[PDB]
C-alpha cells in the first residue's frame, strides 16, 4: 500500500482583460483563480484537486497544507471514507467552521485523493463510481449571460452559444428585475422552445421580488431558478416551490456537506441540489448529495464554476449518475479552462463526454503552473446582498 | 468623524502545562491562543477584539487583515451596523462560507467596533445597549469539569467550586456515559438541590445514546445538556426536547448567526441558545440572537471560552439583557483570563459585575501581548466525534 | 450615577381646519394630540418622548405620572433594560392589561430615557445602537392619501407626493373597494411603475373581501396592504400571505410587545411587523422586534404617525437597523409636525436623515408646549369596523 | 324604550389589615378596590356593574366616564350586542388597545347594562340566559392558601374550608417551588381523594420549572393549574397541556376578549378558559367564550376575584351553561364582599346559588359606597414576574 509523503497547494492567478470582466451577484470578476491540490505518496503515484473558487488563496492554502494536510501524512491514500471522516471530525468542523471554506479546502483535498486512486487503479474516475449512466455523454449548458445587457444583446449572447452548439445557457439576474424580464423575454423569442434557459441570482433578491421573478420565469418557460434568495432562507425557498411552477428551485454551490441538503429536502425547499464536488466536501460528498437527491425523486445537477479541476471532477460523477444533465460548464475568459490540462471543451450535439484517462482523466501543463503563481491578485470585486439586505 | 487607518491581527498562544491540560470532546487542550484585533483609527482612538478559538491563527490572521481588513479602511468606524452587513454580503459569505471561520473573524472585528465606540463615548458597551438589566450582577458557572475523573473526583471538584463561590457548574460527558452518570449521581448526592449542575457532551453522541443520557439528566436535576448531538442534526436536538423533561437543550457555540438559531427555533430544536458574541458574529449578531431567543419564550446564555476580551464581551451583553444569568467562566489554567488584561475574576454571592470602564472596560497588557506571538504551537488535539460516526 | 426626581406628562392639543380633516378607518381626525414626557434627574439631565396616539390623554397622564412613574423615581435612568421590566412585571402588565395603552405609556417614558441617555453621552440615539446601517439616508413615503377621493384626485394627490421628493406613498382604503380599487388604478397609471403605492384599510375588512382586495393590489403592483383585517384573526393574515403573491401583508401599529409579533411569525402570517416604538414598548422593544423580523428573514418598517418625536425615536432605530427603509412620513395638517421642534421634512432622492444632535437629537420650543395645552378637545371621532361585523 | 342619560363610575377602597394582607405572584394584597358603574336612563331605571381590579381606579374611571360613557348616552340600553360592538370598534380596541384595561372598563359597563335590563324585566340575569343548568347549585371552591406557608400552616387551612362546607380549594404557588410541593404533598395527606386541590402560579415560572411543577401536581391528583406561565407564552401551555396528564392546564383571568382564548384553543393551549365576565369583556363576551369552550370539549370556569358584583355577574352565567362547575370564592378579607350589598357566601353541601332577585339580584348599601370613595391608595404592592425573566 502507500504513503502519503506531503499534502501541496500551488495558488495560481490568471488575469482577465477589463472588457471581459463580467459581474453578477457575486461580484465583478478580477482575475480567474485556483489552489492546485498536489498528493504526493512515497511511491510518486500523486493525485491532483482543485477547492474551486473564488475564497482567499492563502486561506485555502494554510487549510490544505496545515490544517488538513497534517492529518493525512503516513496515511495509506486509499482510505478515502475514512480520511474524509478524519479531518472532519478531527479538525475542519469545530476548528474551521462546520459550513466553511474548510469543506471546499477538504473538497480539493477528497478530490486529489479520488485522482490519486484513479491514477494508482489505471482507471477514469466514473468506472470506479460504477461506469456511466449517461452513456450517450452528458448535456451541458453555457455559463454564463451576466448582468449590464440590454435584451437584444443578451438574445445575440444565447443565440451564439445556441450557434456553438449548446442546447442550454444561463442568465444571471437580480440587480434590475424589470431588465432581467425583458432580457428572458427577448432571449426565449430568439431561441423558441426547445432550448433551455435557466436564471440564477446569485442569492440578489428578496422573497417577494422572488416570487414576482418566478411569474416571468414560468411564463418564459425556464428550466430552474438558481440562487434565488439567500442560502440562509430556507422557508423562503419552500414559499417559490410551493407554487407549483414548472420551473425548478436551485441551489447549492454555497451550501456545505450533505447535511445543508438535508435541510432543505427536510423543509420541502429544493428541487435541484447543485452541490460542487470542488466545494460542498469533495467527490465522496458529492456522492452522497446525489444519491440523496435521488431517494428524494430530486436532481442533483452540480456547480461546476471554477477551473478545468473542478469541472472534470463533478463531470465524473455527473457522468455516474442517474439524474437528467444539466451540465454547468463555464464560457467567459478563463486560462483555467483551456491552458492548465489536456482536457478541453467538444461538443457534439449538445453533449460534452467525461475525460478517459486514469483518474481525473488528463494530464496537467506543470509549465503553465509554474508560470501563473499568485503574487495577491484579488479574485472579484465585493459581492452583492447589500440593496436587499435593504441598503438604498 | 473617525477613519479606520489599519486593521491588525497578533496571533498569540500561552502554553498550558501537561498535568493541567483537560479533555473534551472537543480534543485535549494544548497551548492557549487568540487573535488580538486591534482596529487603528486616524485620531488614535483604538478598539480590540477577539474572534474566540481554537481556530487557526493563520486563517484568523489573514481573514482578518485581507479579507474584511480592506472593506474598513477609509470608513468611519461609527457605522459598525452598515460594516457588518458590508463585509458580510461584500466577501465573508462567499468568499469564506456562510457558517464559517470567516464569522468567527468579522465577529473579533466587530467586538473590536464596539470597543472603539465605547471608548469614544467614553461609556462602558453594556450602557449603549441600554445599561443592565441585572442590576445586581451576573450569575457565573464554572466552566469546566473535564473528562478522565472517578465520581468521587468529580463530586470533590465540585464541592471545591461551589466552595469558591460558584453556584453551578459544568460537566464534560460524552467518551463514556456509564462514568459520566456515576460522575453526575455523586456529585449532586455531593452537594444537594440548589447548586445548577450542566452537562455537555461537545456533539460526542448519537441520538440513542443522547436520549438514554438525557434521562440520567433528568433524574439529576440537571439545568442544561449542551451540544448533546452534532450540530448538523436538528431532528435529533428537536426529538429530545419533544422528550418533555425540565431539563434545557442547548446549543449555540459552534452555530453562526441568527439564521442558524432561527432554524433550530423554527423547529422546535432549542430552549438555550449559546451564539457566542465573539464566534457566531459579533455583539451586533449576538444582540440580535438574544432578542429573537427573548421572542420565542427561550433563553440566550453564551458560551464565552476563550479569553478575556470573549468573556467581557459577552459579559457587557449578558448584563444588559432580560434572560436568566448562566454566565461561562473558564475555570481552566489559560494565562489569556489572567495576563491580557487588568479585569479578573471576582465573584460576590455566586454573581460577577461586566467591566465599569470605557468600551470592554480594561486596557491591555502590551507587553504582555508583544511576550507571546504564535509561533506556529497547536491549540487543541484532534476532536472527536469519528465514535458516534461510527468508528470502532 | 444619576437618579430619576419626576417623570412628568404634559397632554397637548392641536387644531386641524375642518376642510384639512381626514378620514380612514381609524375615524375621522379632530385634533392632532400628544404626550409630551418629561423624564428628570437630581443633575438637571432631562430626556422627553412621547407614548403615540390616539389614545386618551388623560388616561396616558395617569399612567405615566401615577402607575409607571412611582417604580422610577429614586433610580438611576442609565439601566433601561432594568426599568423596562421593572415596570412591566411591576405594574402594567397586570394592571393596565399586557397589550394596552399601558405599553404604549411605557413606550413614551423607555423613548424618553433614551433619549436622556444620549443627552448623558452627548451622542444621537442612532450611534448608542451601533451606528448607521443606512449611511446614504432613509426612504420615505407620503402618509397618507386617505377616503373619500375620487379616482383622478387619489392620482393628482399621489403626484404631488412625488413632486415634493417623495418615490412611495400610502392610500387607505376599506369602505368602499370599487372605489380604493379605481383609485389605485388610477394612481399607478399616473406614476408609472417606480413609485412603491402601499395600501392600509386600518382594519375595515373581512377576509373574503381582503382576498378580492389582494388581488387588485397585486395587480397594481402595489408594496404592502397593511392592517387588512382586525388585528385579532391572525389566521386571516396566514390565509393572505398563503396565496403567495409579492404583495407584503403588514400590521403592527395596534399589536404590542414583542409576544404579539411572534405569535404572527410562528402563525406564518405576517411580512412587515409595523412595531412602532412609540406604541409597542419603547425603543427597548422595537429594537428586539427588528432583530427578531431580520431572523425569520421579514422585515421591520414601523408606523410612526402621531408626532415628531414618535417619528424621530423611530427613524434612530430604522436608520441603524438592516432592512430596506420604508420609513412612514406624515404630511398631513399637524402642528405636532412642524412646530414642537427643530427638526423638519427634508428630502434629498427620497430619502430623509435622522436627526444629528444629542439623543432624539433636537430641543423642544417649550413655549409651544406651554401654548397648547389640552382643554378637553377630542382627537378623533369613532373608529370603523362595525361594517365589516356585519352592520349594514 | 329607555334612553342612557349618565354612565358613572364610583371609585371604591376598603382596607386590608396588615395581618390579613397576602400575597401571590401578582403581588401583596394592601386595599381591595372597585369601581361600581351605574348606568342611568331617563325613566330612573338604573343597572350597575364592576370591571374588576387591580386596575388603577382613575384609569377606570376615565375610560368609563369619558371614552366609553359618551358613546351610550342617547342610546336605548336595551340593545347590548350593539353597544357593545359600538364602543370596541368606535373607540376601545384602537384607542385603549385590544387586550387591556379598556376591555375591563367595557366589562363593567356590559354588566350594568345586564343588570339593567333584568331589573327591566323583573328577572334575575341567569333567566334571560336560558335559566339554569346548574339545577342543584354550583360547585365553589375557597379561593386561595396563599405564599409564606409552612406544610403542616398549609394542610391546616385546606382542612378548615373543608370543615366550613368547600369541597375544593386552590393554592398559590411559584415563589419557592420545595415548598409548594411540600405544602401540596401535606395538603392531599391531609384530605383524602375526594377535595379538589388547584395550584394557580400567577405566571411566575418558566416552562422547565412549570414542566417539574407539572410532574407534582399529577402526582398530588391535582383538578387544575392555572397560569402556570406568563400569559404571553402561549406555546408553553401547548407544551404543559401535550405531557396528557389528568391535570387541566388553566388561565384567562389575564386574557381578554374571545380572540384571546380563541388562539389558545387553536394551538391546543388550555383545558379550563378562566375568561371573567368583568375583565374579558362583559356578561356578553363571557357567554361567547363560554360557549366557545363547549364546542371545543372544553370547559370555562372564570374568575371571579375582585368584588360581589364580579362574583354574582360570573355566578349567574355559570348556574346558566353546561360546563362542571368549580366556582371561584374569594375567601380573603375584602369587605367589597360583604357590605356592599345584600347577597352573601351561603354554601350548603359544597354548592352557592346564584342571587334570586331582579337583575343582579341584589341591591347596593350606598352609604357604604358613600363612606369609601377612594383617596389614592394602591390597591396591590408591585407584582413578580421579574424571577422568572432572569433577575437573580
Ligand atoms: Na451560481
Ligand atoms: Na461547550
Ligand atoms: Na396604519
Ligand atoms: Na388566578
Amino acid at each position: 500500500s502507500l504513503k502519503i509523503t506531503e499534502v501541496k497547494a500551488h495558488a495560481l492567478s490568471t488575469p482577465i482583460p477589463e472588457r471581459m470582466r463580467v459581474e453578477s451577484g457575486a461580484g465583478l470578476k478580477l482575475n480567474r483563480q485556483m489552489i492546485l491540490v498536489e498528493v504526493r505518496t512515497d511511491e510518486g503515484v500523486t493525485g491532483v484537486g482543485s477547492p474551486s473558487g473564488p475564497y482567499d488563496l492563502a486561506v485555502l492554502k494554510r487549510a490544505i497544507e496545515d490544517v488538513i494536510g497534517p492529518q493525512l501524512i503516513g496515511e495509506d491514500p486509499a482510505n478515502i471514507n475514512y480520511l474524509w471522516h478524519k479531518v472532519f471530525h478531527g479538525e475542519v468542523s469545530r476548528n474551521l467552521g462546520h459550513r466553511s471554506v474548510g469543506i471546499a479546502a477538504m473538497s480539493g483535498v477528497d478530490i486529489a485523493l479520488w485522482d490519486l486512486k484513479g491514477r494508482a487503479m489505471n482507471q477514469p474516475i466514473y468506472q470506479l463510481l460504477g461506469g456511466k449512466f449517461h452513456t450517450r455523454g452528458v448535456r451541458a449548458y453555457a455559463s454564463s449571460i451576466y448582468w449590464d445587457l440590454t435584451p437584444d444583446q443578451a438574445a445575440d449572447e444565447l443565440a451564439g452559444w445556441v450557434e456553438q452548439g449548446f442546447t442550454a445557457a444561463k442568465l444571471k439576474v437580480g440587480r434590475a428585475p424589470r431588465k432581467d424580464a425583458a432580457n428572458l423575454r427577448a432571449m426565449r423569442q430568439r431561441v423558441g422552445a426547445d432550448v433551455e434557459i435557466l436564471v440564477d441570482a446569485n442569492q440578489s433578491l428578496g422573497r417577494h421580488d422572488a416570487l414576482a421573478m418566478l411569474r416571468i420565469l414560468d411564463e418564459a418557460g425556464c428550466y430552474w431558478f438558481e440562487e434565488p434568495l439567500s442560502i440562509d432562507d430556507i422557508e423562503g425557498h419552500r414559499i417559490l416551490r410551493a407554487q407549483g411552477t414548472p420551473v425548478r428551485i436551485a441551489t447549492g454551490e454555497n451550501l456545505y456537506t450533505r447535511n445543508a441538503f438535508n435541510d432543505y429536502i427536510r423543509n420541502d425547499a429544493i428541487d435541484v441540489l447543485q452541490a460542487d464536488a470542488s466545494r460542498a466536501g469533495g467527490i465522496t460528498e458529492a456522492l452522497a448529495i446525489s444519491a440523496s437527491a435521488a431517494s428524494a425523486h430530486l436532481a442533483w445537477n452540480p456547480h461546476t464554476f471554477n477551473d478545468i479541476i473542478t469541472v472534470a471532477a463533478n463531470l465524473h460523477l455527473v457522468a455516474a449518475s442517474p439524474h437528467p444533465a444539466m451540465f454547468e460548464w463555464d464560457i467567459t475568459h478563463n486560462d483555467l479552462m483551456t491552458r492548465l490540462a489536456s482536457y478541453d471543451l467538444k461538443l457534439e450535439n449538445g453533449l460534452v463526454q467525461p475525460p478517459q484517462g486514469p483518474g481525473l482523466g488528463f494530464e496537467i501543463d506543470w509549465d503553465f503552473v509554474a508560470a501563473h503563481a499568485w503574487k495577491g491578485e484579488p479574485a472579484i470585486g465585493a459581492g452583492h446582498g447589500m440593496k436587499k439586505e435593504g441598503h438604498h
